[PDB]
């Protein structure tokens, strides 16, 4: 059974080194994701997160356990948990992007005037996992590996 989850969080503002968190959170999730067979896309921006976590739902589920106790964010929202008809973000182990007019546009069109995907809810995600799906990645210059970056 696959299954795509959503979550969107709050960035822990008490860590000032939001570049090496944003560069170590893609790392880890990029090493794990590939080895583990799940995909997705994460969202960064207003201080807040938006994931969306593709593959066998034990793992998704596990992975999804994790993520809910890391210190680089709290505040955590369930948005859906759902079957897969296709598996959109194939393409990435973890798929990285920022504002962009297009978000922008969606936001302030429907009333928001920040850019925090706390904001969405599920009927959003139509719209929005689709402007995650078309966006450029951001690129973000992560270093090779995952044990490069402990011991
Ligand atoms: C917003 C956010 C997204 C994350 N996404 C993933 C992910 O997709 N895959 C992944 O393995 N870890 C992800 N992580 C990291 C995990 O929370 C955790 O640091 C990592 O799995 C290492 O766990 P360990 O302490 O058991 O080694 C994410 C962390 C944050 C804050």
């Amino acid at each position: 059974m696959n299954v795509r989850l959503c979550y969107a969080s709050q960035r822990n503002e008490k860590n000032e080194d939001l570049l090496q968190d944003l560069r170590d959170i893609l790392t880890e999730a990029r090493d794990f994701n590939d080895l583990n067979g799940i995909c997705g896309v994460l969202y960064y921006a207003d201080n807040a997160f938006f994931q969306c976590l593709e593959g066998e739902q034990e793992v998704v589920e596990r992975l999804f356990e994790k993520i809910q106790k890391d210190q680089r964010h709290y505040n955590i929202k369930w948005l859906c948990t759902y079957s897969i008809d296709e598996h959109s973000f194939q393409r990435w182990s973890m798929k990285y992007v920022q504002r962009n007019t297009n978000i922008e546009t969606f936001f302030l069109n429907m009333g928001e005037n920040t850019f925090n995907p706390l904001l969405l809810n599920q009927q959003n995600l139509k719209f929005f996992l689709n402007e995650l799906l078309i966006a450029e990645q951001t690129k973000m210059n992560t270093v090779k590996k995952v044990g490069m970056v402990n011991r």
